[PDB]
């Protein structure tokens, strides 16, 4: 028995708010979950096409994973990273030998507890390996929230600052942490189109975004730039780059003697219909960061995978870094089971298939809806650009530079979400003009149809314009 | 089943060698130490060796290893969840905050609201962000030898040289590599350790007003940089990794000084929290209340990853007025929250804080006797299940390792008294030692038995005999 | 009956032994002694005369050793002496009155001046005031900007070869930036105005007509938050960085900063005081900044002086507070006497109009040279400040690939502008550039036509040699 | 003939204020100067026992210096540092061979225009030579105002920020430049004593301030620390260290492999009754910075002098640093003449002997004035600790951590100055409770008598309470 009224009371009173003021806050109790559904205390079932934070890849409450965690609990317990366990050794083995067995770059893994911790770790390693301070990120990148990971996060609305309630006159950024000179922000891969939608390139055929990034590094001195960090599809920032961007980044970094870190926290583990996002582009990074789909959120886990050469350098020294819960044996038991089910049940192929299906459904919805400017993606990770049906331009001018000071009733993705909710579906986005769609890798055709139907409905209401 | 070997530990050790990044050891020197299972205060190796753990891992398995009520409660949560992020409400998350504020701290007026995260470093990151936003000021004051975590923001307030995630050599003190760029934009002042400013006797020095000199110098730094730009002073009441106990007056004088200067006080309870010192929280020994505390470790007794920040009513009311653009995927994870609830309920139900207090008294008497028989014991101090023992050369009464708490792990461990002690004690099946070269850091579960305390103190006696025999040099 | 006896060989020996080197290693260094100067000429101790078409550092605007300025300095020395900024003198108040009332009397923005000793000091001052006025930390500069060498001014300098680091001798292997230089720097590097051009030379614009350089600048400010950006700092023509912007860039920057609520600092240390054929470089663009910085032509290097001029609204804000800033030599009365005399001579003899007229002359001279020499890819400028783009005559592309991102680790014998300089020297003319593919030409504002002909002649000769390829 | 009423109008209207609001500002015109006097337009003569900013060492408007400047002006003109001149070369030879000919450490000079520029240069050189980022300064040190020099200035009231008019309700530090992570502030040399005023030494005899400084360097890693920067007597900060502090800093820096930069901008060129302040302590630095007394403020000049080994390192590279007016030949002529007159007329011994006279005058004043807690100094650089006689403690509690937001009618050194001005004497200090006394090195005994007489008068008034 649960007194859910008392839960709501304690939630309001004793928990710090995020994204909502206390004044506007309404708690949203979830009593249990299963597959692609959340279940409220009263039995209301919600089809979650956010997959929480694109991070419950295997599906909610997988029985094999939960069984594996219970088995681990018969033995552990807790030991820290200095001690060896079967679960932690095996989890690293599955990643390097089984998932990445066909690639030569993978060297060694360090496990930590969250994606931000994985990014912090990758930044530290890249800087130690190169003995260089600067890291290049991109406009709209999101790489986590802790002090080091936030420095390479250039998504204005997600930098742990304060904004007002339906007022944009109240921006407060964290003092002493609102900019960092050890990071250079390169432009979005998406910023160099001409008025016809064609890509701008230099005389050598290099995308202008890449060429600009190259010039920034030359100007600061390649001898002081450790790495470029990317997302192959910007997650929170909600954008897909030109196909040639990632290959050209790989090339450019090799030529300049600079490491490439690809952040796979969100794109990893089948999200994009391949094992990793980078594998769509025929190149291999120096370092990747992992979270989310690593355990499909069953328990907190993050990881960094470094190349053979980076691993060999680190092996030669005593590294003075300790994180209490890094390698936690029960979280590692969850990771092993998560990955074993993903492999065994061919979840990556499932995602590719469901993605091809989703593309079809979006082709149909676009023909039917003028507020869809474009859509793109793969697997269970899609963007849909929303535009004013009349003007063919976005409703919110600041777009990906907006802040949460805005009134949600003026935000197209907030409007869409609220309408789709009437149909028992959670679907929308985090950017004002852009849908961010994702479900479990094994989402059913039936649930995809249900989601797309609710979206059809929300888009009718949006294009009616009676919300304005 | 006909299966008689679930795990191939030989295979595990090869994977561990090959595929896992090393910490504190080079690959060349590394020797894996596999642990197949744990229970109470014991670690069990796959060959059956049982080790009595008087490190309690990292002073963090407060309830004891593999508590059956906690593990049962985790299994029950797995019937319902699943995963939801912080935007959604659950019974476990809400109850965990309620237990902390209403139940454990029900006799105190300052507590306002909790944010749950996944680790102690994430809790410190959160506390720094909130202190800076609340005051609208950039600077944070820390102390020499403080350890507050390893992530970029938490590391800025960590001033323990050997724990800042840099690289050192294999038995060579001449190859330090710090992380390039790690202080680009750090807004932190290092104030002195409470413990510096000592007599020849050992008195901690005060001015004419009776203000400790460590506190007076901290006041002067904040004045100099301008109190209007200092968001907070962050402390540990007993430095954990740094291995130090302050003079009794230090923490009360810090509270008074911060109030007078209009500066926040963050006390980091990640290690001292949840009965570790024989009160619920370390700050409670000192008759003062902080503005913010950070938590981890004993918050869940490491059963699953959890960290938390608790801010005052004042601070919570301020944050409540704004939309806070901060998201952490696993913050408030419902299964981790289930573990925190059960951990705290057991801790309350069974009076673990009183158990720790009593065992600490019993440890004090054991340590008094060891001191009477070993001149290598300079002094000792502590409470509950958290103890320091200063080790000295019995002949000179000066520490063996001159750099002391400013050492690095580039040193050869065969020269480090706490490594010597530890290696010897292991012959008795006991893990006991410390992280600083001249200072033991001793801790066990809050419910450790008298028999295990005796066993660990016996092992220590034996190790000290060996250290004092000088044969190791 | 008294000789000013100087042992010049001893001078050279002391110079080698006792003075720190810049730009040259000790081993490759050869001292070049200058005994006196006059107009546009440097005189060596043996009497050799060198026509200086660098005007040293584009900074001796009035001409070398102007008799009127030097007499006015001698006159001030009858009274001073030294007093610091807390005390008032005629020379210091008059210098400020001349700038505000007599030179910029046709504009309404000017409020108050603070005098300092150098252009880097003036830039340090401008950064401090902009940040204090807006109560905001970030300043936006551009790729290849040069704003000075001191700690604050260097943060907004993004010219790689001029950031007081170390490079090797004819090796790009060993090189060192100053450790710890960026700990705390609150600076964003925006694109240079020239960054987005097509193969015809047209600078690219978005739909409504905004230059892409400006558009990305605005996007960076939006992303970091306009509420924390104090200012954008510019040069209207990049000095050391050797570049001219498209006409619309500066008006667009003025427009964008007004729209975003951000200050515009224009750095006039090099382009100021007649250098571009108008009193100040920004005056070619029909806009007015919030703050400018001054040096060089401010005193025509007669004595060290720099200055910052701030708008009326900024001045009114500063006036309401006690500002805790002291510089020992700020306002030095004898330096202020030099500034007053330099500016009075400049106004009374119409040096600005002379500069405009001579620029039109130089323009005509460079057209002829470009017709005769294919290694001239393009040229641009005004008054006595010219860039000439030097290219391979056959490809019409630059020889040195790193271009404005080069370092002084390069061998000078591979640098086109070094080659041109070396050749022109045979003719007793100093002319060339600081960037590898780009001439940077300047003389005194009152330079004579005959001297212009003589410099252009030397360049004719140099370019012949460049275009034979023998080097 | 000058219209001083109009000068005063232009000064009010067109010049930026420092230390005063426009509201409270009263211009103080000075028409000419000579020796130790400033002469107002109406002929009023003021005896200047601040020597402006402790910087007109030779005396005001020395005729031999002024004649040398006029001669230079018959030749120059301007040439930058790439060209050699007799004045610039000779200035360098005068410093290294003539003034410092008895010492082995001096290598090479770089001339710049100001003391802050000199400090900026030294910071850059120390960091380049060691290839390390951190520089240790001390609480209350003043090393200049420009961006790099300000990072090592830890004198609160002199960091170019804003304060209010007789109030605390406004106050603003320069955003983005109010603290720096590349500097560590070590304690002031008089850190703590015991109640009796005994110095605290450890078992190795090391003063607590030095031992603490040592621990900071160990903590941050000696391999990361380029230099310790000092003033042998804090100039603006107004303090004299224990005799043994400086020797022990020299020893500690040598042991740790760290450079020692001593800032001689104020203590340099006879100010302390020796050629340089450091020379009272029997040790030699690695780098010194110079200004003020370098030209006795006749024209703007500063300089850095680096050791032979630092000079040999720098000589091996191409240094990409330019400062337009560095080495200005007319400023260099002034420097030459200044140093020649000092040498030829034994200004250093004049300073030493006058300091001994000042000492006996202050001794007599202290017998008669219980508001004098203590005094110390040498040459023409003195501090006097002012206290409330009836409490034996300073009147202004924040002391050297005060700000200029305070009312000057509550500041003892302001009271003293205002009163002393009735006798045509300028004397006082810049810290609230501490006089800072200096005149030209060739100041006459008659002028010392006249200044000390006016101080005696000022202290009668202070002690009377009538100001309160
Ligand atoms: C590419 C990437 N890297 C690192 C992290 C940081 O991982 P964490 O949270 O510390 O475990 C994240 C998390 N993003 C958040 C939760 C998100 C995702 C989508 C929309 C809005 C927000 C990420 O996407
Ligand atoms: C006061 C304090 N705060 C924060 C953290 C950071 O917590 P985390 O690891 O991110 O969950 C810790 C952890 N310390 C480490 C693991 C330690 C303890 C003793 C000896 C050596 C190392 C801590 O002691
Ligand atoms: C736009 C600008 N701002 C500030 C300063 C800094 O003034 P300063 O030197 O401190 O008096 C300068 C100086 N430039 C140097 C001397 C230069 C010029 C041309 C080529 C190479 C270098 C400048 O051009
Ligand atoms: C030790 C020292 N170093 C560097 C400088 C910086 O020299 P500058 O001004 O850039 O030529 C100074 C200047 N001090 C100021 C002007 C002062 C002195 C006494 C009281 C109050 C203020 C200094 O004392």
């Amino acid at each position: 028995k649960i007194n859910w009224e008392q839960v709501k009371e304690w939630d309001r009173k004793y928990l710090m708010r995020t994204f909502s003021t206390q004044n506007e806050y309404q708690p949203v109790p979830i009593e249990s979950t299963e597959g692609d559904y959340l279940i409220m205390p009263d039995g209301t079932r919600l089809l979650d096409f956010f997959n929480q934070l694109y991070c419950v890849n295997l599906g909610q409450k997988n029985q094999k994973v939960n069984a594996a965690i219970k088995e681990a609990l018969d033995r552990y317990g807790f030991v820290w990273d200095t001690y060896a366990t079967d679960y932690k050794a095996k989890a690293a083995k599955i990643i390097i030998e089984d998932i990445l067995g066909d690639e030569d770059w993978p060297g060694k893994v360090r496990f930590v507890s969250t994606g931000s911790e994985a990014v912090e770790t990758a930044l530290n390693i890249a800087r130690l390996y190169t003995n260089r301070p600067l890291v290049v990120t991109r406009e709209h990148d999101y790489h986590g929230w802790t002090g080091g990971a936030a420095t390479v996060t250039r998504l204005r609305s997600y930098r742990s600052g304060l904004v007002g309630e339906n007022s944009e006159s109240f921006s407060a950024q964290i003092p002493g942490s609102s900019y960092n000179s050890a990071v250079l922000m390169a432009p979005s891969p998406n910023m160099f189109q001409d008025s016809d939608g064609n890509l701008l390139k230099d005389e050598n055929g290099e995308l202008l975004s890449v060429k600009y990034t190259r010039r920034m590094i030359e100007n600061y001195g390649p001898e002081q730039v450790a790495a470029v960090i990317t997302e192959v599809s910007q997650g929170a920032g909600s954008a897909m780059p030109p196909y040639e961007y990632i290959p050209q980044i790989r090339k450019m970094t090799k030529e300049l003697g600079v490491l490439w870190i690809n952040d796979e926290v969100l794109t990893g583990f089948g999200r994009t219909g391949k094992w990793f996002g980078y594998q769509h582009y025929g190149v291999q990074p120096d370092i990747i960061t992992m979270g989310k789909g690593l355990s499909s959120s069953s328990l907190p886990a993050g990881a960094v995978l470094v190349s053979k050469e980076i691993a060999a350098f680190m092996d030669k020294h005593r590294w003075e870094s300790v994180s209490t819960y890094a390698g936690h044996p029960v979280a590692m038991a969850a990771v092993c089971a998560n990955l074993e089910v993903m492999m065994e049940e061919n979840f990556v192929e499932q995602a590719k298939d469901s993605g091809e299906y989703i593309r079809s459904k979006l082709e149909l919805l676009q023909e039917k809806h003028k507020s869809i400017g474009n859509f793109d993606g793969y697997g269970l990770l899609w963007i849909v650009d929303i535009v004013n049906a009349k003007t063919k331009t976005p409703y919110v001018k600041l777009d990906r530079n907006f802040t949460h000071g805005m009134n949600p009733n003026q935000i197209p993705t907030q409007i869409i979400m609220k309408k789709a909710l009437e149909k028992g579906v959670l679907i929308g986005g985090v950017m004002p003009n852009t849908m961010r769609i994702g479900a479990s890798l094994n989402v059913s055709r039936g649930d995809i149809d249900k989601a797309m139907d609710a979206l059809d409905y929300a888009l009718d209401y949006l294009e009616s314009g009676e919300w304005q």
